């Protein structure tokens, strides 16, 4: 019933807060430190970062600045595409950990499978990366492990070799790209789906239908999308560097979208991505 209290239980029993702050494109230094501090002070208990964002030290600094005990906060970071492989994944994990200034990381994700052309030339290095994730998990260095931007076929590849099933799959998900088929698969395999670019990188916020739905509840279009995420049982990580938007985005536990509204948002799907298609990426 609140941003600090809404949880999704992963297949290993770990409670991951359903709502988090994304920090992609938040500059290292003061901007990231403030955004993180403001989020935590507003009751967020989850921060999503990545090695490639180069702001992990700032995430750690903002957490320390907030006064909120590290044990109450869920930190996700990600292994970058160029570091896939077994020993290289272990090394990258340690680098993230030291930058974050923590003893353990809550969730570690393979950032991308890498595009089909790279896979064809270099092999599916995400599999040996997953084996490294399994060792890190065995050694209690990380509380949960998962992937990001994996389609059903990438997931089948991991499921065929894994000793631990990926616990989260973080993918582009918003009302123009609802990921219905991937969600059906992930539900079957107990893989929780987490939405990236949930506000469509900001581009969805002028949407007539969404704004009109919001007006019914004295909420903004952004708040409608995020309430839709919550009611679809998704984990969501909207990004802002602005304190007012950070607080606004979290203020979605004082209303609920009715059936017709949910239907109208579901009708918006066009399978249109703002981000790269994981199959076609040339990185
Ligand atoms: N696994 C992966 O490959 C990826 C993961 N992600 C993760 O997902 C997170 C969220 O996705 P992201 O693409 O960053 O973007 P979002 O879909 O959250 O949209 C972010 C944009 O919306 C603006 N915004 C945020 N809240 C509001 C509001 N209430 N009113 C008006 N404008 C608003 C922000 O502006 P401003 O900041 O100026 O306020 C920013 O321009 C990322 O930060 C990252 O953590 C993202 C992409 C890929």
């Amino acid at each position: 019933a609140g941003v600090d209290k809404a949880m999704v239980t992963l297949s290993n029993g770990v409670k991951m807060p359903q709502f988090g702050l994304g920090v992609w494109q938040s500059p290292a230094g003061e901007v990231t430190e403030n955004a993180v501090k403001w989020a935590l002070c507003a009751g967020y208990r989850h921060i999503d970062t990545a090695a490639i964002y180069k702001n992990e030290e700032s995430v750690g600094a903002g957490l320390r600045a907030s006064g909120v005990p590290r044990e109450d906060v869920f930190i996700t970071t990600k292994l970058w595409n160029t570091e896939q492989g077994y020993e290289s994944t272990l090394a990258a994990f340690e680098e993230s950990r030291q930058k974050l200034g923590v003893d353990y990381i809550d969730l570690y994700l393979i950032h991308w499978p890498r595009g089909k052309d790279i896979l064809s030339k270099e092999g599916k290095k995400y599999l040996d990366s997953w084996r490294a994730f399994e060792q890190l998990y065995k050694e209690k260095k990380v509380r949960a492990i998962g992937v990001s931007n994996f389609h059903i076929h990438h997931l089948e590849d991991v499921l065929a070799m894994c000793t631990v099933t990926p616990m989260v799959n973080q993918v582009e998900l918003h009302p123009l790209n609802n990921q219905a088929d991937l969600r059906a698969f992930c539900d079957a395999k107990q893989i929780k789906v987490e939405a990236w670019s949930p506000l469509g990188q900001g581009k969805l916020l002028s949407n007539p239908i969404l704004s009109a739905i919001g007006a019914k509840y004295n909420k903004t279009a952004a708040q409608v999308i995020l309430r839709w995420n919550i009611q679809k049982n998704l984990i969501t990580i909207p990004k802002s560097v602005h304190r007012e938007r950070i607080e606004e985005n979290a203020d979605i536990f004082d209303f609920e979208l009715g059936a017709e509204d949910v239907m109208s948002i579901d009708a918006l799907n066009t399978n249109s991505r703002y981000g790269p298609d994981p199959d076609e990426a040339q990185f």
